[PDB]
């Protein structure tokens, strides 16, 4: 996979995925507001709380972080590709060029109802973001030796990452099982996914997917430790299948290691 993700161009995957319709976010039936929406929850339980935490392969987004922000005061961003870091690394030092999350966070501080001004948000997000890391979901230790991030971690994010750069069920679970030694016991992991994926364009690149079921991500974070504290699925509607991938659905995991 590593080889096909060498073509992935950042702003084509963005463009693909996050801008509309999929990134259409007036209409509260799309994909848009029912993520933000289960972000949002998830964090607004309390239950989800610490000083740490590692967002898994964040690639060129940060809307999967805008709800978690304002509960964790050291963030670590991830991701394998350097074109990645660097788009981050754009709209993190809001330099030229940074893809615009203003309607996203603008969503966030609807959805969250605590009166926040969108502009607050972005800057705590900013702010939180201590640092953007290479990362390798493959390897047994996903970080590396001595990496600058704080582990264990309180908590762990991961959007789209495992299944799409994972050939097989098999290799997902050990992915899975990588990027849970990272978690400190207790922890929680917010798992987002492409269900019953088996490609998507990123411009010139073409990747391959492995798809998976929600039963199958269900028994596969069992595997792994944890005890699932809630399971969601979003059937992708005909408006949202486009040409830039067969994803059936789309399906938000939290988990708890135990
Ligand atoms: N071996 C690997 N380990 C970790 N991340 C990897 C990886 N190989 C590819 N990736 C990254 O996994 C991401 C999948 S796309 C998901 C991007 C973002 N989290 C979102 O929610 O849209 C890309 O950023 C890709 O560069
Ligand atoms: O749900 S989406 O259609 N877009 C979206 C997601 C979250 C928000 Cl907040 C807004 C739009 C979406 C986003 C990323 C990916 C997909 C779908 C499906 N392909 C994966 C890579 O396998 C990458």
């Amino acid at each position: 996979v590593a080889s096909a993700y060498q073509r992935f161009e950042p702003r084509a995957y963005l463009r693909n995925n996050y801008a509309p319709p999929r990134g259409d976010l007036c209409n509260p039936n799309g994909v848009g507001p029912w993520k933000l929406r289960c972000l949002a929850q998830t964090f607004a339980t309390g239950e989800v709380s610490g000083r740490t935490l590692i967002d898994i392969g964040s690639g060129p987004t940060v809307y999967q972080l805008l709800s978690a922000c304002s509960h964790f005061e050291d963030i670590t961003m991830t991701d394998f590709l350097e074109v990645n870091r660097q788009e981050l690394g754009r709209w993190l030092q809001e330099e030229p060029g940074a893809f615009n999350w203003s309607m996203y966070s603008q969503h966030a501080c609807l959805i969250e109802g605590k009166g926040e001004c969108w502009q607050d948000k972005e800057r705590q997000l900013r702010a939180r973001v201590k640092r953007v890391l290479p990362i390798d979901v493959h390897q047994p230790q996903p970080l590396g030796a001595g990496s600058p991030a704080p582990l264990p971690a309180d908590a762990l994010v991961s959007a789209f990452c495992l299944e799409a750069v994972s050939p097989d069920l098999a290799s997902f679970q050990r992915a899975l099982d990588h990027i849970t030694t990272l978690l400190r016991p207790g922890g929680h992991l917010l798992l987002i996914g492409a269900l019953e994926e088996s490609w998507y364009l990123a411009g010139e690149a073409r990747l391959t997917v492995v798809p998976v079921s929600e039963e199958e991500v269900r028994e596969a974070l069992v595997r792994s430790g944890y005890k699932v504290r809630d399971l969601r699925t979003y059937i992708m509607p005909a408006h949202l299948q486009t040409g830039v991938d067969d994803v059936k659905g789309v399906f938000f995991a939290w988990a708890q290691k135990v």
